[PDB]
């Protein structure tokens, strides 16, 4: 077996590996769209003649808390043959995909985990949450103090793409975890919004000036409609999109993968209509470059200044200074009053989880709890961290 | 109809009442040990001769953030006959309750609510939040930074009553959402852990010097085990604990209620094994001195000294400085920078809803950004909210 | 918004509310084809630029008790935008067709609701019963007695379209209910004969000289074969049809939607076998002008001449009179000894329901018990009533 | 009625029959392919005009124990119209087969059976066992000594042909129950391993110099394999086909109809993670000529030369002396000591079912215990009968 | 930790780990009834002061082919704590109890499986397989050549014990896989046959004079009869015994756990009616002592005389001899002809696996397939190999 940059000659032996492990793989003609995000040496093969093994990553622009937007290698297309597990091609092509992500001068890379066991041992941590929520619309009332109550229009997609274009490029902006949304990216999802023969029903969209909404009734639940992606910039906006969704009076059930901060609950007058009925990890997060993304990011005005010295375990030791929202990280080699693998502070990064809940778990090792509370405040994020959409 | 405390003679009537409104009606027996926390004028009956409504509340100890523990009345056995619906009984039983509740001079009430829509109206806010974690034991591997990896002991639960007193003494205090467990509630836990006859199977311990759990195998499913109960003092306690629930090598389930922040997940190399399959409102508060209230709970050291301006709806207006971990909160007639229902404070003041969340929903209301993250910083709980025990 | 018949440049925003609104939205062919029996100013829109609202009549002719075939305004293709509920929309387009349709001279209209709980308000009452029998053909077997036991033939249903259409015919003028079926409803049917990819399964017919039966296997329980249409003139038909039926040797049941009178149960050895497993109204009836229509139909000639006095609420004061099978309903000012809403007189007018069972309901009111066994003798119908299509 | 061998005129009739008579009905394109197997003077038809009743047999090669290749005439295509039960359609066309069948010199018949009960009347007893295994392919480890542990891969199935048809051809010569499969069969098989909309999902091929298994995921259940075809001619290709099997990471669970002798559970640690999930009666054999296939068939060289008497009910009666692996079968008028009906013969024939089995349940009568031990070892076979492809 | 013979004071904490440890626990006075068949010395505990580990064995009889009775050590009541796993507790036990066993001079142990990976490496190879097969009895028709068609009886089962015992006795004896069943396990089994409340149903017994049936209803599904045993010594009392089982009429289903051998399915025209619903090992054997064990069972009459060379993994080298049905296993130190591994040669004693079967998957290793076939028919049982009862 030997690991190389694939030829034209490879793409084939790549997507047969593709159909054979990806069950929601999107067919040549799409893998062609998403092929153009991969930069030259971005893909890696493993061949015995045959691909028996392949990883590469994209090109992306991931929102971190301040508004900073970092270049991102997004990991994808991942895949071992069935006939060659246990041999460490999955060691080998992530150790190669890194050294080049790393050397291209990438701060940070990111992935969406097919396990959850995979990927902490690469040094990636889960940085976003999923939380599925389902409303009982028969019985949802909205809240006296609910925004509105015909500012949405019922629209065809395919007809607005440069309202909803425009509406998510101002979300991303603005939301940690957001991702810049390439035209190719906007073909596929518009394509996705028609209906297939035995499969998907058609798409509609819910369009404000300040957010749209995309839903379609369930193929086999006729009384569920899914939300495939809620985008809204302002309150007013979200309030608006959930009463016309509400108002889908043929519907028993609305759902959507949103946030664990989604304020939907809170918009109706029994909290308790809108269910969690599923949780899952969403981005994961690998630093690159530990210095360059601590340095990056916003932090939280409101904790006051402090200084501590972070070892990440096989990825250096840094005093570490935040103030005034913003953080300076150098090379030391003080004591360190703070330990964690590279894979805790990818999870710390976007504000998802707290330090003082991995320090419970022993992923993270301080002596000091005043440490603790003000990691725990300043890699807080005012703006709660979304998913942007998967790759 | 008519609105009076109950005599000893209205008892029967009550338990009448409570057998056709509770299908987990504890039963008279259970009932009367749990009268013992019913303070004389504690419940009110409407009668027709026969009662058609009645309600009740209970002297609790509630520990708030900062360890601080307020006098609470929990409100229970709260019922209206399905013969005398919609004639505002409810309405008036809670306002006679809430009016003794205010003079007897206690500064919060809490109560679990059977639905989620019946309370906010009368000033109760979701204060605590139900998580049940899912565990596919089979797959569950320990981190190799998870603690320990034979500290623990598979105990009878009633043979080892002082131990789980004294753990769970420990624990209430340290946590907010925490209630003294008064010795007449031990007696009716420790009398549900034996087998019934065509009812719940024996209850076994799991005991630490620093934590207890509380376990039986599910009637039905005899492969899923049911945590009842887990309170540990010390990560270590947690892990150890955990380790022995996973060593249950006849189940392929372990099924806990525990709060968003447990770290059990991140105990484990596959943090996607333990599933969220259920969250739910714990604990309603409702604020009934809103200067008792936030004068008593301490503060986030990490915000700087900042003063504003408070409007509860119905509930006065107060000038709010909040320093060094302590608020001062004291009437005036100055313009308010928030206003928000006095449901919704109960939602902030054990730090399980973000100001910013609710603020989204237009529940809170305020022209200054600022101001939202100051009180969101300002409310937060260094120790992560839980929930005690349902009453 | 402004309400106003559709010019052509409305029917695409009427096909996109349409398709959001019905999930079995036949397409634009198709309700291109159900627009040929939309007369002249038989359709209403409501716009805000977009189609907010829309509802629309078709000419149909329904045969009444007596073999009478009455001028019919079926209502359909009725939705309002999710955007736009709660605004009245349906109650200014139904007052609008309401209008026309009393105005062209139409004595009733007629619907079938997508929910029980919208259109009593308007006037319609339900007056067929959709009843579900699944048979266990396995276990079926004819009674002695029963008709037949090689009439019976398997057809291919597009080559034999003619046949059905004369049995058909012959079916609708002899049953209360019956519907004229026009060419275009004819070709919608047989091209859902056919089977589609991801869809339904391939269509047969089981074709007598006096009767059909159209059937096809479920998409998913293959073991399950419903009869979508089984239309029989003769006793002898339906019992030839019926062993055919359960000859289908590779099923475990037939499924069918037939009307509370079906015989099938009585052919079998054991009446048990043929399960109700649903039921449901069918047609929905609002009388438009009540003396045309009472004097329209037939009564039973077994009742003796009677006279009363019947008031519509907001529907008029009437002397009927019913004798030798007819009825004379004239203006009057004298007491009236029966009262009921107008939905009330809709859900009596085919026979389906009992008024002895509507007074008992109080929808229906007199003091008089005789006059009470005098109107349902009345108002019963010799032949059972039956529903004939879907519009 | 009268039965005859069809005129091109009769197959678009026979056609519809068939829609309408097999849920799976393959259509007329692939009809027409299989019709190929199909002798002149093959198939019967009974007419009313319209075809209400069908069978036809196919010229097919059965391998029996001693690797001995029969003529068989494999019965397929029998269906009688759901109008015409009971008039004894089935028993007056198999007797005009079997008459043909006999007459044309094919020492044996064999069927796919529709029903358990149909066709024992007739002479067909069960002959081979189908056994499916589901594998919890996520607790699934080899055993130290299990074969193997880079010789299988993951190919595109029709790149592969050639080498499936020579693995399979080598397969079919060394098994009982092993099929000819002609050049349209493997056109059939093939033309299903392509995706279908609202159809199966794509298949896919491991292949190996010495075994290939067929594979693709469930339509509905995304996490459950299945084979539809493994052919392996060593155990060294079973068990690299398995391992490769094993290897879909992204399955929870594999399953494959199998043989009740399939070495997989005894390659692997925990023999019970692969589970009968199901047990059905696979090829059905009618012995045409008792002395014929008696004599034809290999016998265990281990049991000891011993002669016999033995009498088929209606059958006749032989003289049967089985010694060096070789029978001898010759008429005669001396007593019987074995007695058994003509299907119970075709069920000892390939070896699935055992003698003493068959006398236990008086299917198969002798007052000799020890002829019935001889009977059992002679009749075994060494290799185990499998199933090789329905028809 | 320290591994000893229990004390009398050891046996609560022994019931604690059982009540834990085992659902089905049959409680202490039932334990304590078992526990008479356990010797002297017969069990050892670990302890930490509390029981964190056991394990034991009865004294047994086993029938094994040749209607030879073996004394044989039953394990039994083996448990780890939660708290104790993965500290070779398991393996030290079983090395100490087997060391015993062997000491005590028996030829075999067995055991019942709680998960079927455990006990290979402990060198228990599974020797018995349950076939659990369901007969939907509306659709059940005997065959004509059926025994029987008022031979059996309906009875309480506590007033035949003494018939049931007999009948049993002349089985065990008769059939491999038989025990012994002590007074204690008959006083167990009738105190099952009674009626719990919330628990299972009231046992019938149907009694022949060569047979018995024990069923009781199934706890939920009232259409389901599970028959819990069924002992008989004739093929008329086990046809008669069946005959009787299919006359209850207020049955759909009727379920028994048998053995794939049971003629049930040859009783009825329709063979598939009796469907495989479950599939799994039942007894597991360990052969203490090689040549005691070989040469003590009965061998097939049918094979010639035969000589070979068997080596046990860590269980000596034996020359072979098998002829006249009787085998001497005596030490050698020849070149080996055939290798398995101790486990291996407990699932080919009792005839329930193929040698053949287990070559194919490299369990059993030589280079002569002429010794396989030999072997195979020698290790052959005429009687089919049953499971008695679970210990
Ligand atoms: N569609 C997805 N969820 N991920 N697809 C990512 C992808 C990336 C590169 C190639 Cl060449 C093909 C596919
Ligand atoms: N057992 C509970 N979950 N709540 N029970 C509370 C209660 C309080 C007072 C009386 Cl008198 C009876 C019951
Ligand atoms: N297919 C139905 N069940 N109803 N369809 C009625 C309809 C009537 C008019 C138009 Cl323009 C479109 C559809
Ligand atoms: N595809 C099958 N499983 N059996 N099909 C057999 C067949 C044989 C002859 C004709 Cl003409 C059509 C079909
Ligand atoms: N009831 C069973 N299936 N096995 N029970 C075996 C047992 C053996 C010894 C003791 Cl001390 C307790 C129980």
């Amino acid at each position: 077996v030997t690991l190389c940059s694939p030829t034209e000659d490879d793409w084939p032996g790549m997507f047969l590996l593709a159909a054979a492990s990806f069950t929601d793989f999107i067919g040549p003609e799409s893998a062609t769209a998403w092929r153009t995000l991969v930069p030259t040496d971005g893909a890696v093969v493993v061949r015995d003649s045959e691909v028996v093994g392949m990883a590469l990553y994209m090109d992306l622009r991931l929102t971190v808390p301040g508004e900073v937007v970092l270049p991102t290698a997004g990991l994808s297309f991942v895949a071992v043959a069935p006939t060659h597990r246990r041999r460490g091609l999955l060691r080998a092509m992530c150790a190669e995909l890194h050294r080049r992500i790393a050397d291209s001068g990438y701060p940070v890379a990111a992935l969406h985990a097919s396990e959850g066991g995979i990927y902490g041992r690469f040094g990636y941590g889960p940085a976003t949450t999923l939380h599925e929520l389902t409303v009982d619309r028969r019985f949802a009332r909205f809240h006296a103090d609910a925004p509105g109550g015909s500012s949405v229009r019922l629209v065809r997609p395919t007809e607005h793409r440069g309202e909803f274009e425009a509406i998510y490029e101002r979300w991303r902006q603005q939301v940690p975890g957001g991702l810049l949304r390439p035209q190719v990216l906007w073909d596929e999802l518009l394509a996705e919004a028609k209906a297939a023969p035995g499969g998907d029903r058609e798409s509609f969209a819910l369009l404000h000036p300040d957010g749209y909404a995309l839903y379609r009734v369930d193929r086999t639940d006729l009384k569920l409609a899914r939300v495939s992606e809620l985008r809204a910039v302002t309150a007013d906006a979200h309030c608006a999109l959930w009463r016309a969704l509400i108002g889908l009076d043929s519907m028993e059930r609305i759902s959507i993968i949103t946030h664990p901060q989604d304020p939907l609950p809170h918009l109706l007058t029994d909290t308790r209509l809108a269910r969690t009925t599923w949780r899952q990890d969403g981005l994961w997060l690998r630093i690159m470059n530990v210095p360059a993304a601590l340095e990056a990011r916003g932090y939280a005005h409101e904790v006051g200044e402090f200084s501590t010295v972070l070892e990440v375990s096989d990825g250096g030791r840094f005093a570490l200074k935040i103030g005034d929202g913003r953080a300076r990280c150098t090379p030391t080699d003080a004591a360190a009053e703070i330990e964690m693998d590279r894979d805790v502070l990818g999870s710390l990064y976007l504000g998802a989880h707290r330090a003082s809940t991995l320090a419970a778990a022993n992923r993270l090792r301080t002596k000091d709890s005043q440490l603790l509370r003000r990691l725990d405040a300043a890699f807080a994020s005012d703006v709660p961290v979304q998913t942007a959409f998967e790759f």
